[PDB]
Parts: structure tokens; C-alpha cells; sequence
């Protein structure tokens, strides 16, 4: 681990004692200590990348501040985290080697949870799992949304926009009111939790004023230590399925079809069509259908899709509500499809797997966390992912010629084409996610330029990425150029304000800072 | 009008000069062509307040920035209104006197209405009146969402986050990518928009980074030129209903019920419970039951609930979708309100009147735009109105507690107590309208008064104010106040680095900048 730049041995050593006096000496991190901290799926061969210096663990907001205004003192850059498990986005590690992690783990109370008003009020520290847990145990009537990821944070993954599979998808707009230490130490509530004794914090998102909670979501515009977030009253039913698509230009019409449906919220959660081989990877490995070292061809496709009754395209998705208005809706979604010649429809009971994609993923879209999606990282015989998710509209055109464009690339590299289409309301994401074997040189390298060409062509086709992994935060950054980079000057002009310092995680999201620009 | 303070005449005269070239002579108005924009209910009883020096009207985003430069030269204050119907919180006037008046009413391009995707891209000039028409004209199967006010600016009431009374009622909820010239000249676009080629911009509210929309929502950041905003498919089925209650006790137990089905989305679009006096003002004058000068009597209530078919309490909500769907969620409603002695529940069909504050509402709850809410304003014969709609938590305890709190002091200062209770979705708001005579200034004096005293009550017991005159706007910014105001000092330090010069919109939302603090 390199000192940042700018940033003296005295200054990083007078810092790092002051923050053991904050925390006390056991919550302060170097050395062998830090690795957990470093990105667990390697992407770059240069090790002096992406390198955090220590890591420093405290207990409380006011901690959290004196923290911040010690690294206001002595120049030394914070990389605030809430739990840490930005798998395929970094986990923990900064954009900028020498950046000191601010590990907020521990700051892990659930303050509140409220059944009548379905909502939590938590720390950055409270897992997905904790969460869920303690709603169990307690018997409260509540759902909550999970990402794929059970290790998450509730707050972490809501402020990088994170989503998940139940009708309360969009992690971030299910926020509700939040607490922030700003760059210079002050601290400030955002909506009604600015005004002394609410009980509305996590009931309306305004307040009055600006609306400014969204700005301290992908950013390093301050550090957020408590957030609301809203919770769905348990349903009176839940009916999760399967549709499966047995030919790969089905996805055509099969997107055509799901867009009246989503903009009309006919289905209620997260539309996600995902590709044979990515589904296929829950529950198998390349090495039980192809011994090759090539992608698999589509004799083995074939092969796999009749062992595991799955299409080329697979669309799961679920019916919440009484059962009069789970038919009626299913009515709509069925008629949709039943046209399309090869199509299948799955409940669970009439899947013949008793491990199983949809069997699994019913538990996901009714908020269980699990740790089973990872399974698609044995693919071939274990590794790391990236994943790439752009926003497109929810056309047949656009959803094939991003599965033309990314399948190509993907399988000339030699990796097997994973895919999916992902519709939260009005916007298509074709996500690519690309298993590869993260200890390997010569793969990381063909990774990091098959990624950039993939960014690169699908920028060009009008389709900008909303979520990226730290070494890719600045290229990303690059597409949202209009006006000569006229909103990220906006987004400068900001930090500058907030923290003119620049301690401050630089880079995030391809913001700087004065000092570093 | 005096001129605004720190600007000498050679200034104003040199920059309204500027601005004649930029957009032409005729589109500078002066001395008797500014009277339009006058508050119209008139609050001020000192005629130095809230007094427009100027107006400027041009014609386009370009326009905009020569003047927001132009003013940054002359250090002239402009205050931007969309269309300026800002009835209730000062139509068009500035809460600083000498402010120059920024009119975009022609700037009301309709750039675009995708039906296939629900979406709409207006210029600030576009009134709900003309975007539905655009609607009916093309035959398009969207529904738009309009305030009791059609004569509205789409982008100024979601910008000032107003709602109305679809499933679409949060209006800057459903607000996605815009347009802003910023206070110093330049031109940003948030969301997609920010990347040259997207089909996405909305499509996608996030884009990339932080999300900083709602940052120019109730604020002086920018200047809104161009904005997104979702619209709802025309859904299968409509079915608008009215429920009464005859006891005014009978708001506590009938908040308890609502609050369940609110949270969940079983009622679709916002409850409104709207008093007797205020539904009655819809079809009914005062005189025409009671000719004493106060309030009227439990005597005089009870006849006109009899007349009128209406209660103490009035719940107006709407059904949406297929019938299964609608009886449905019917089912779930009306059992949560039928042991409620006294209860009456109406579809249209049961109304037997032709004019009837049920088939008024009706309209309203499927965006068709009108003016007829005004009509309450002739309840003592001619007057104009304030509101006020602080937000509580959903209970029966906090409903009653404020219709106890605001009813005796309104009806003391002797005006008719026109309150509803609405819920948008985790969020009561007890909305107290007081109509007075605005040309008598014993009773704006009388209203300054009562407004205040609501306004401190409501505050103690823990209850917020989300949108407010120009008059009221400081006072309900220090609402705010919890760490010294640390929320403020946030916006003034945004309000610094984006509007060095403090010209735009001085005192909005009680944000001042550097020049005038
Ligand atoms: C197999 C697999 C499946 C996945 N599935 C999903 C999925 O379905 N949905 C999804 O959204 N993601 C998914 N991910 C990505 C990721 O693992 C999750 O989003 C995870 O929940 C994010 O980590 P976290 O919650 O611990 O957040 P953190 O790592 O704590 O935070 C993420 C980032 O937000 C910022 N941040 C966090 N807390 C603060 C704070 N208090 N103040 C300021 N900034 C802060 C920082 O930039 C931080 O780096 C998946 C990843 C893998 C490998
Ligand atoms: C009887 C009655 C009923 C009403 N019912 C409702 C209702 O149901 N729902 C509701 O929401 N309101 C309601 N109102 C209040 C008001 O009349 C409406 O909200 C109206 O739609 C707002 O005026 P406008 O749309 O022309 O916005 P504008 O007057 O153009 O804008 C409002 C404010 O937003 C800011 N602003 C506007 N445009 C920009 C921009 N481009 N850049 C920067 N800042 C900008 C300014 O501060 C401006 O003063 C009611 C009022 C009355 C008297
Ligand atoms: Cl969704
Ligand atoms: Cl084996
Ligand atoms: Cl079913
Ligand atoms: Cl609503
Ligand atoms: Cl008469
Ligand atoms: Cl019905």
C-alpha cells in the first residue's frame, strides 16, 4: 500500500494515532489487517491499485465526525463504507490507493423498526440478514428487499442504487429520510428528521426545500450513519413463476410484450429474462456438459435446457396480492405470451427439479436473503464476476442488439455469454456479468479490455451505465458528457463546497476534489 | 415597487435594457403590465412586500442563460415562475421586493409525449389544460395528474412538489430527467440526459452519480428549462366513490382504517377526507344556510349534511384496473368503514345530484383538469385562500388532536373551518384552507395572526409544513432548525458555490445566500 499522494509519512502517522484515540487502538487497522479490504475479484495487474493504507472502525456518529475532522486536519483521504460487501464493485477497497476506509460494520443498530407505518430506521452497519432476522423474530407482518447478495448493507447498497426482486426493487427510492456527517465534520438530518421532535422522519421523503438526499447517494459528498427505509406490509398472497423461451431471437418479442406490461405495472416486481447459461449456473457447472475450454456450443445448450427444463431465455417474476387479483394479473402476463411457439409457463409446484431456478429465486423475490446466487461463480470452476447493466428502452430492437453485441465479444474472449434483461418500470438494463478466474494474469487482462470495448460500443449504441465497479468509476463517468462534462463540473462545484479539503473518498463516482483534478 | 436592495438604478436600467436585446422589447414588462403578477390574495397589509420590480419573458433555454449572465453583471435578482398560477402562495410574486420577474409561460413547448413508454417532455409553459388536450387531440391512452388548479404549470407544481389525486398524485415523484440552467449561465441536464445520444432520459431517473434533481425542487439552485415527468396508461376501469361520515369524532377511528389500507396501496390514489364545509363550498355559499357573521352552527351543519348527502367528513378516493381488481380492493375498503355507525358509501350512480362534490371529484381523480375547485372561495361570498398541510404520522390521535387544535382557533377568529385529512402513502397531512376577504385589511391582519399562531402549534406538536406562500417561507425554513439549523447551512453553502451572486430567487424556501444572510 503506496501513502496517497500529497499526503506526508508524519501527516498519515499523526492522523492514524488520532483516529486509535478516537476509536481506541483495537479499531484501527494496517498491514496484514487490511487485506480483507482489498477487492476480493482482482481486476488490475498493477498492485499499487486501488490500495487501501488502514482502515478505522468506529462506533457512533460523533466518532464518525471527530474522524472526519481529524482527516480534514492532516490532508489523509477517508473510503467510507457500511458493511463492505461491494462484490464486483470492489468490495471494500478505494478507487485511489494510500485511502484510509472508514468501516462503519459496527455501527449495526437497528433503531427502529415500525410494522404499522412499514418502515426501518438503521445504521450502515445492519446486514440484509440481520434485518430479516430480527423482522422473524419479532413476528412483524413485513417484507423486506434483498439483493442477490444476503451480506449487504440495507444503506450501503441503497446509496449505490442497488436493487433487488420484490415490488420494493428500487432500494434508493424506498429510502426515507437519513443522517449525514458532511465533509467538514458538521452533522445535519435530512427531511422531516430536521425538524426536532417529528415522528415523520421515515414517512415523508421531502421535508421542505431542496431535495438533497439523492445527493449523497453515489458520492462522496458526505458519509451517511442512519437512514429510513420503507418496508412492504406482508402480502395477502404470493405466486412466483417461471416463462421460459426456447430460442435465443425470442427475446425480441418476448421484450415487446413486457413493456406494456411494466410501464402498467401489470407485474408487480422486477421484470429479469435471464440467459440459459446464466440460470443454468445456479444449479450446474460448464465441466458436467462441456469439456471444452471454448464457450459452450448450442448441441451442449440444447442438452442443458432439456436436463433443466429451462429456455434460452428464462423470465421470473411474481404475482403479489389476494388471489382474485394475482389471477386477473396472470391472466394479463400469460395472454402476453402464449403465442410465441416453444414458450413454457412454471408455477413452482410444476417445476420437477427440487433444486431449481425458480424454486430458488422464489425466496428472492419474496425478500429472503441467500447467499446461493454466488453459484454462478463456479461456472467454471470458480472465480469472480463483473457485471455490466445499462440502461436502454424496453424495445425488442434494443434488447437483441445488445445480446447480438455483448454475446459476440464475450464468446470470441473465450467466456461463456451470461445475460440477462432486467426491467425496473419504464427502463431495460441488458446485464452482462462475465465469470472469470480473478487469480489469473492473463484472464484479468482479457476481462479489463473485453469490459472496456463492451462500454465503449454500447455507449455509442446511446446506453450509459447507472453502477460500476470502483476501477471503472471514472470511465463511466466519461459517458455522461454533454456540455463538456457540464454535470460533473456541477458535481465539482459541489465538492468543492462540501469539502474543500478533498478527504473525502476521491474518485467515487469520477469525482475528485480541487486538490486531485 | 422599490428597487431591490444593493442595486442602484444605472444597474436595473442597464440590465433591463440587456435583457430587451436579448429577448426583445416587448417581453420586458414594466410599471402597469407587472400588477399580473401581484400576489393575488393579498396577505401583506404593507404594500413594500413582496413587490416585482420587472418582468422578462424568453423564448427559449438560451434566452434564459444571456439573462442569468446578464443578471450575474448587474447583480439583479430574478425570480423564475413556470406559468406563476401559484395560487395560495403568492401567484407570481417574489418574496423579495426589486426581484425581476423570470417568465417562461412561452416557453411551452410540448417536446414530447411517448405513449408507449408513459412519458412526457414539457417546457416550463405547459399547462395541465394543454398537455391534456394535446392528449385527447392525438388520441393517446395516457392519463395525466392534475391539481385542483388546471391552470398550472406541469413542471412549476411538481418543481414546488404539488400533487394531485391519481395514482400518479406525487408530482415530483414522477418527475425524471430535466434541464437547468444553473445560476451562473451554464446548461446541465441530470439523469441519462447527461449522456449525448440516449433514448433514456425518461426512461431512468438516476443516471449516474449523485442524484441531484431534487436538488432544484423548492430551491433557487436553477432555473428548470426542460422536464420529464411519467404518465399512467389509461388503466381497464374507473370506479370513483365517496364515503361520509356524520360524527366529527368519527376522523380518529376512520384514520386508524385508512392507515392499513394506505401503506399497502389497497386505495390507489391519495384519501382525501375532506370536512363538511369544505366539500359543501364546492356546490353551497354560506349565505345560503346562515346569515349570522361567525361560523356556522351544529344546527346549520346538520341541514346542509342533510341537503347535500354529505357527512362531517367526507372520503373521496378512486378504484383502478380490471373490475376483479377493483372489486377486490372495493371489498377490503368498504369492511374497514362499515360498523362505523352512520357510515354511507356512494358510486356516482348513488348521487342524487347532478352537481355533486362526488362527480366533481370524480374528474379530478382521473387527471381531468378543472377550475371548479375555486368554487370554495365563494363560500362568504368572494375571498381569497391560504393553506396549510404540515405533515403527521397516520393516527387517529394525531388526525383528531389537529382538527381539535385548528378548528377552535379558526372559528374563533371567525371563519368557517375548511380542513381535510390527506394521505399520500406513509405520509398524513391535516390540510387546514382558510378563505378570507383579501381585500379588507382587518381580515388580512386577522389571518397574518391566525396563520402564524396554526403554524407554532402545529410545529410543538411535532408537525411540519412541506410547501408554503412566499410570505411564510422563512418562518417555515426555521421549522427546520434541529443542530442550529444545520440543514440550512447546507443550502447556504450549495446556494454560495452555485450562486455566488445570490441572483437567483432570493428568500425561496428561505434561502438567501452570502450577499443578503
Ligand atoms: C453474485 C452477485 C449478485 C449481486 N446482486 C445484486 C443485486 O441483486 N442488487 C444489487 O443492488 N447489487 C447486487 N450485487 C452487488 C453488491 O454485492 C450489492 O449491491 C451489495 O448489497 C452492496 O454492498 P453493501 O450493501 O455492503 O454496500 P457498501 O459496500 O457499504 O456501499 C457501496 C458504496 O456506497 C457508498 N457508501 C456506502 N455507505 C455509505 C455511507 N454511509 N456514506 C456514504 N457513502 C456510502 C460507497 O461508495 C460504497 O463503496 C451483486 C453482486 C454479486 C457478486
Ligand atoms: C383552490 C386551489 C387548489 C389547489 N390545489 C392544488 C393541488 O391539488 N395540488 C397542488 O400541488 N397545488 C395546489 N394548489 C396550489 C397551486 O395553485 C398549484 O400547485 C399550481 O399548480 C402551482 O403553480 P404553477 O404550476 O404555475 O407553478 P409555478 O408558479 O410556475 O412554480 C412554483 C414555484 O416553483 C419554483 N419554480 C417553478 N418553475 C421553476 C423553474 N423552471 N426553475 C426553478 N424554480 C422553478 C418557484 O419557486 C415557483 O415560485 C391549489 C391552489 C388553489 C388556490
Ligand atoms: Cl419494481
Ligand atoms: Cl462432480
Ligand atoms: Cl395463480
Ligand atoms: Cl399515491
Ligand atoms: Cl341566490
Ligand atoms: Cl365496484
Amino acid at each position: 500500500a503506496p501513502l496517497p499522494e500529497g499526503v506526508s509519512a508524519e501527516a498519515m502517522s499523526s492522523a492514524l494515532d488520532r483516529f486509535a484515540r478516537i476509536v481506541g487502538a483495537d479499531w484501527v487497522f494496517t498491514e496484514d489487517k487490511i487485506t480483507p479490504y482489498e477487492d476480493p475479484y482482482t481486476i488490475s495487474n498493477d498492485e499499487t491499485e486501488h490500495r487501501p493504507y488502514a482502515a478505522v472502525a468506529p462506533a457512533s456518529t460523533e466518532e464518525v465526525q471527530e474522524i472526519v475532522r481529524v482527516a480534514n486536519e492532516f490532508g489523509v483521504p477517508l473510503w467510507p463504507v457500511s458493511r463492505g460487501k461491494n462484490f464486483a464493485y470492489g468490495g471494500a477497497a478505494p478507487v485511489m490507493s494510500g485511502t484510509v476506509v472508514l468501516d462503519m460494520n459496527r455501527m449495526n443498530r437497528i433503531l427502529e423498526v415500525n410494522e404499522e407505518f412499514g418502515y426501518a430506521l438503521v445504521e450502515p452497519g445492519v446486514s440484509y440478514f440481520e434485518l430479516y432476522d430480527y423482522i422473524q423474530e419479532k413476528g412483524l407482518k413485513l417484507w423486506i428487499d434483498v439483493p442477490d447478495n444476503g451480506w449487504g448493507s440495507v444503506v450501503g447498497n441503497a446509496l449505490d442504487h442497488g436493487i433487488g426482486y420484490t415490488p420494493y426493487g428500487d432500494h434508493f427510492a424506498m429510502q426515507c429520510g437519513m443522517e449525514v456527517v458532511l465533509p467538514n465534520g458538521e452533522v445535519v438530518r435530512t427531511g422531516m428528521g430536521a425538524m426536532p421532535g417529528n415522528n415523520t422522519w421515515q414517512l415523508f421523503k421531502y421535508g421542505y426545500g431542496p431535495y438533497v438526499d439523492g445527493i449523497f447517494s453515489q458520492s462522496n459528498f458526505g458519509v451517511v450513519t442512519k437512514m429510513g427505509i420503507w418496508l412492504m406490509p406482508e402480502p395477502a398472497g404470493y405466486r412466483p413463476y417461471l416463462i421460459t423461451f426456447e430460442n435465443e431471437d425470442d427475446i425480441e418479442t418476448v421484450t415487446e410484450r413486457l413493456r406494456p406490461l411494466k410501464v402498467a405495472g401489470v407485474i408487480q416486481n422486477g421484470a429479469t429474462v435471464r440467459s440459459l447459461v446464466l440460470d443454468a449456473a445456479i444449479t450446474r457447472t460448464k465441466s458436467q456438459y462441456y469439456d471444452g475450454d471454448g464457450p459452450i456450443p448450442p448441441s451442449v445448450a440444447k442438452t442443458m435446457m432439456a436436463d433443466l427444463d429451462l429456455g434460452m431465455w428464462n423470465f421470473c417474476g411474481a404475482l403479489y396480492g389476494p388471489p382474485p387479483v394475482m389471477d386477473t394479473l396472470w391472466t394479463a402476463i400469460r395472454d402476453s405470451f402464449a403465442d410465441i411457439p416453444g414458450v413454457k409457463f412454471y408455477f413452482p409446484e410444476d417445476r420437477r427439479h427440487k433444486v431449481d431456478l425458480l424454486l430458488h429465486r422464489a425466496e428472492t423475490m419474496k425478500g429472503v436473503p441467500k447467499l446461493t446466487e454466488f453459484n454462478f461463480l463456479n461456472w467454471d470452476g470458480g472465480g469472480g464476476h463483473v457485471g455490466f447493466s445499462p440502461v436502454s428502452p424496453i424495445t425488442g430492437k434494443d434488447a437483441i442488439k445488445q445480446y447480438n453485441m455483448v454475446s459476440s465479444r464475450v464468446r470470441e474472449y473465450g467466456f461463456d455469454y451470461m445475460g440477462l434483461l432486467a426491467i425496473g418500470w419504464r427502463d431495460l438494463h441488458h446485464v452482462t456479468v462475465i465469470v472469470y478466474d480473478k487469480t489469473d494474469p492473463d484472464e484479468r487482462k482479457k476481462l479489463d479490455e473485453l469490459f472496456n470495448i463492451l462500454v465503449d460500443e454500447a455507449a455509442a449504441e446511446g446506453y450509459g451505465e447507472y453502477r460500476t465497479h470502483i476501477r471503472y468509476m471514472d470511465r463511466i463517468a466519461k459517458t455522461y458528457s454533454w456540455n463538456d462534462n457540464a454535470l460533473w463540473k456541477m458535481h465539482e462545484t459541489i465538492k468543492d463546497a462540501l469539502d474543500p479539503n478533498g478527504i473525502l473518498a476521491p474518485g467515487k463516482s469520477g469525482i475528485w476534489g480541487k486538490n486531485r483534478r
